[PDB]
């Protein structure tokens, strides 16, 4: 299980981006220096860095891989924002945060793991009445796609779908749809498919012979392929969510 090791020499695992995470952000009205804030599923936390850097309040990152953890409480320490930004290696369906405590869930690319829905229901329990919920999820951008694309997300992500059922589920979940907003392209192609490239170089050569590698390399190659091909079906939409009553 070195999939881990590859992600570590990147500057995030999923597609996204600074203006990206600071659009979303710019939707969010209620942070102050008492916020508690968690993002769920930051990997490395470069989109909690930059987040930390634009809001006020204590964030708590969580991530499954303990590699991912300790790369985000290094680069924390760099930033000095280790006294406001923990990391902490736990998992999106069994959280312990304190029922109705946070003003602020976040979650870029990771809601996946353990289903949208699933999520907006869950997670609900964890925020402040008018507290917010922003999540980045794939999405289909039409009604129809060919084949080729729509069973290769079949295989990887079966919840995912279009924009308004994404919509409905959230008003149904019991929040507010406050705002939603596709990425750009440049969030695949320039910020995760690309610097991707450098990495597998470097990353193949030190792990020669790695059968793992040579596969790890093979899946990367194809996702990107089949994005320059039906991009025009599918992406990432962006969340954000008020929890309601
Ligand atoms: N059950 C789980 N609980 C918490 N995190 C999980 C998880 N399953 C997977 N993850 C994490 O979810 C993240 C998906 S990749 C996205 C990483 C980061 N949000 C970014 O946008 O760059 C990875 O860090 C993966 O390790």
């Amino acid at each position: 299980n070195l999939i881990c090791d590859f992600f570590l020499n990147t500057e995030r695992q999923g597609p996204g981006s600074p203006e990206v995470t600071l659009k979303a952000l710019s939707f969010i009205d209620n942070l102050t220096n008492k916020s508690l804030i968690a993002d769920l599923g930051c990997g490395t936390g470069g989109q909690t860095m930059i987040l930390a850097q634009h809001v006020p309040g204590k964030i708590t990152g969580i991530d499954f891989f303990p590699g991912f953890i300790e790369r985000f409480n290094k680069n924390a320490e760099k930033l000095n924002l280790q006294n406001r930004v923990k990391g902490i290696v736990g998992s999106m369906d069994d959280l312990s945060f304190e029922k109705d405590s946070l003003d602020l869930i976040w979650s870029e690319g990771a809601i996946y793991n353990i289903g949208f829905e699933r999520g907006l229901k869950e997670w609900r329990n964890y925020l402040k009445p008018g507290g917010y919920l922003a999540v980045s999820e794939s999405v289909w951008f039409t009604d129809q796609r060919p084949a080729e694309i729509h069973d290769f997300w079949m295989s990887a992500y079966t919840e995912i779908d279009t924009v308004p059922n994404k919509v409905a589920q959230i008003q149904k979940a019991g929040y507010i749809p406050v705002a939603t907003f596709i990425l750009p392209e440049n969030c695949w192609i320039e910020h995760y498919f690309a610097p991707q490239a450098k990495a597998e170089e470097i990353f193949r050569r030190k792990h020669a012979g790695s059968r793992i590698v040579e596969e790890l390399i093979t899946s990367n190659h194809h996702e990107a392929e089949l994005y320059s091909k039906y991009k025009a079906y599918y992406g990432y939409a962006f969340f954000i969510c008020k929890k309601g009553f």
